[PDB]
């Protein structure tokens, strides 16, 4: 493996006490597509001042980030104490194709030192570090965000001048609070400026050695460094994945100014990434000498295309995310950044989902009302009931009688009921509670070894139960009764062979034993036929005395069909909003395996009755017969058309949603035609709707003029002025 | 190797206890399987489960596999891709410019 | 094995691939997308074996 060096020798880590609500600060910071801000330069080539559309990964315009703020560790007098930091350790994400990061655009600039903000110290940029790795989980202490097997570190060391890269498996220190200890709070890691990134000596390893200190190096298979010089003009960093492995992107190896991304380096790991975290730091000056630092900002990559506005030189300087807004589209759809006045049409509202309807056969229903009367069968005798294909709630059968024992083999005793299964089993008998030690598969008692028995190529279950006072159609037997006794004595009448009772099966002696064992001890036999081989059939049994009510017993198994599981414990609508219709809406429906989304409203009926679904000659469904018996009516759902008005001279904009009317409309909507109608809202959030002839409008204002020609009319009597010019 | 082996399964279990969920494996990555399953099948028909992480909605990992018989000479395979590009063609067959 | 796979991700360098035809008796070859005497001699932004 890699040679790193030795691990850190103590096991002892500084404290790391979390003061997440210093760091509660709001700046967002939008990304500004029209400066190319984010874009990641495209692959193996370079262009002329022309413009082109481009795919690729891109942050969204509207993103206003995620910010995170580095503060120095408490200190005080002349001397540092324990470490006072961000929860960020917490912070796992999953990882979605890559990021994108600001670092520095708060440098230069004045701020507060966040931990201990009253002091107002000027800030400075600042380098991040970063965690990323197929799989996380609690540490021992149950803490947050912990990484297995091997992982990503992106740790700049000592002065941001030096950057180095890792993949390696850590191991966990068990000191005073680290993490295999059990004082341990959060990871965090330090720099200490009394020491470290001297003028003369800058400490190349710094960062690595209190990282060291709460975790060892193990196994470690990469390791990189790299040169970087100063410089408090921002700079844009960021990360990708790919088939070739991972690549590090960033603007200050060859665009400085104008923020550019280059593919400045490319890792050989090609493990996929599943989650991401940001790694907390802190700053161990002198109390006197803390420094607060700039804010630092994190964006998200999507699969988004764009227009490159390319300069001569081929930096990008401007670009159009093309699903930001309508006019955005627009400008996609010719290929430029100044698109000739007019009216255009855009995408239509989709309108929107709506919870689902479900029409189907119901009423399954499960042979099982044998069980309430009559007398039940001796254990020996017991009768059974095969279900295949059926509907059932095994908890409401059970409902019926105490339950005195809740047991299954192979399965827990709540899923037998809720599992669907390709059959289901029940098998029933009378039986005392004061056999019940002998009720097991597994038991050494006369009840499992002659009367009944359970197979283990299935899922079986026992259950025994009493009935209530009011069951007065259950009847009980005289006594109790079992077979204490089954076995064969050979034809040379001295040799004696046991018959344990088969699995899911009467014993043999079941045949010479009466309905009900009238006394305890009373015994049997029956000569055999020669094509038996001869011998006696030999059986005896025993009894219990007969209680106020009836105790019973109860076998279940089942089979669980690998494709044929028919039987299943479904329920109409029981705990649920009884969605059999609606009156209604755009929800997405079945009816008996035909699907679609649309809205229902009750309406005549037309013939063939009980033909179901009506359809149209393009076999579009027109209505549905329900089972309720009435005609509901379909005309699945509409869209709202959309359109702009454009007036390049004014670089102003308005809308038309045509002959939806103002009735629907609203300064937002839920359906939705676009990612954001915000470019429409900078204007609009001032103004209502209002109707027009042709239809409802945003932003259009009644100024009730009569002008000849607005050179955008909008048809009819309509017209559509531009603010006066400049 | 002491056997050939390999994966003839890998499926999560709904947490419910009722259906499984199949993993084909991905172009070009390991499947999720490959965290449970043993460096060598220590018997064909093996198989193993982890139980999924509560950020996972729980449920089982699932997976299982198959041996063959070592042999006299080593058996082998090689997977072959390439990627095209312009600027970035360092790869090359050993050229003379002669 | 199969699920285990090593993998060598190439850049920036050159190659003989008859040098390593040499070491091993091929009992299948066959290319695809691509003609086997070219994916031979095409030069790559990276070759991955």
């Amino acid at each position: 493996y890699v040679d790193v060096g030795p691990d850190s020798v103590k096991s002892a880590c500084i404290e790391v006490d979390i003061q997440q609500t210093f760091f509660d600060k709001t700046w967002p910071r939008p990304i500004d597509v029209s400066k190319a801000d984010g874009i990641i330069y495209p692959q193996g080539r370079t262009y002329s001042n022309i413009t082109i559309t481009y795919q690729g990964l891109f942050p969204y315009q509207g993103d206003h980030g995620d910010m995170y703020v580095y503060s120095a560790g408490h200190a005080t007098g002349t001397t540092p104490q324990k470490l006072f930091v961000a929860n960020y350790s917490q912070d796992v994400k999953q990882f979605a194709n890559g990021f994108v990061v600001r670092i520095g655009a708060a440098a230069n600039s004045t701020g507060t030192v966040i931990i201990s903000p009253s002091t107002s110290a000027t800030i400075r940029k600042i380098y991040p570090a970063f965690m990323l790795g197929s799989s996380v989980g609690n540490f021992s202490d149950g803490k947050m965000g912990r990484f297995f097997n091997h992982t990503l570190v992106l740790l700049p060391d000592g002065c941001g001048t030096l950057l180095r890269a890792f993949y390696c498996i850590l191991e966990p220190r068990s000191g005073n609070h680290c993490p295999a200890g059990n004082s341990y709070t959060s990871f965090a890691t330090y720099h200490t400026p009394a020491t470290d990134c001297s003028d003369g000596n800058y400490n190349r390893n710094a960062s690595l050695n209190s990282f060291k200190e709460y975790f060892n190096l193990r196994n470690c298979t990469f390791m990189y460094t790299y040169n970087i010089t100063e410089d408090e003009i921002l700079e844009w960093f960021g990360i990708t994945q790919t088939a070739q492995g991972v690549h590090l992107f960033s603007s200050r190896y060859v665009d400085l100014y104008g923020g550019n991304m280059f593919q400045f380096a490319t890792l050989p790991v090609y493990d996929t990434i599943k989650y991401y975290s940001i790694i907390p730091h802190s700053i161990r000056s002198i109390q006197s000498d803390r420094k607060a630092w700039a804010a630092f900002y994190v964006y998200k990559l999507q699969p988004l295309t764009f227009l490159l506005d390319f300069s001569v030189d081929g930096y990008i300087r401007r670009a159009i995310d093309c699903g930001f807004n309508d006019l955005s589209q627009l400008h996609c759809s010719y290929e430029s950044f100044d698109v000739e006045s007019g009216v255009y049409s855009v995408s239509s509202f989709e309108a929107k989902p709506s919870g689902s309807v479900v029409e189907q056969a119901e009423g399954v229903e499960c042979d099982f009302s044998p069980l309430l009367s009559g007398t039940p069968p001796q254990v020996y005798n017991f009768k059974r009931l095969v279900f295949t294909n059926c509907n059932y709630n095994l908890t409401k059968l059970l409902s019926l009688f105490s339950v005195n024992d809740f047991t299954c083999s192979q399965i827990s005793p709540a899923a037998i009921a809720s599992n669907c299964y390709s059959s289901l089993i029940l098998d029933y008998f009378s039986y005392p509670l004061s056999m019940k030690s002998d009720l097991s598969v597994s038991s050494a008692g006369p009840i499992s070894q002659f009367n009944y028995k359970q197979s283990f190529s299935n899922p079986t279950c026992l259950i025994l139960a009493t009935v209530p006072h009011n069951l007065t159609t259950i009847t009980k037997p005289l006594k109790y009764s079992y077979i204490n006794k089954c076995s064969r004595f050979l034809s040379d009448d001295r040799t004696e062979v046991p018959q344990l009772v088969n699995a899911n099966q009467y014993s043999p002696c079941v045949s010479i034993v009466p309905s009900t064992v009238w006394e305890d001890g009373d015994y049997y036999r029956k000569q055999l036929s020669p094509l038996e081989g001869g011998g006696w059939l030999v059986a005896s049994g025993s009894t219990v005395a007969m209680t106020e009510q009836l105790q019973m017993g109860f076998g279940i198994t089942v089979q669980y069909g690998t494709d044929t599981n028919s039987v299943c414990p479904k329920l109409e609508f029981a705990n649920d909003t009884k969605i059999a219709s609606q009156l209604g809406n755009c929800v997405e429906y079945s009816l008996y395996g035909v699907s679609g989304r649309g809205v229902f409203q009750n309406c005549t009926a037309v013939g063939v009755r009980q033909q179901r679904f009506v359809y149209d000659a393009y076999q579009n469904l027109v209505g549905y017969y329900s089972d309720d018996g009435n005609y509901y009516c379909l005309r699945a759902c509409v869209s709202v058309p959309v359109s702009v008005i454009y007036d390049k001279e004014t670089k102003t904009h308005a809308t038309l949603f045509g002959s939806v009317a103002c009735e629907h409309i609203s300064s937002t909507m839920s359906q939705y035609s676009r990612s954001t109608r915000s470019m429409l809202k900078r204007r609009d959030s001032t103004y209502g709707p209002l109707q027009t002839p042709v239809g409802c409008v945003l932003g259009l204002v009644n100024s009730s003029l009569f002008v000849e020609d607005c050179k955008l009319p909008l048809g009819q009597s309509l017209c559509a002025l531009p603010d006066t010019p400049s």
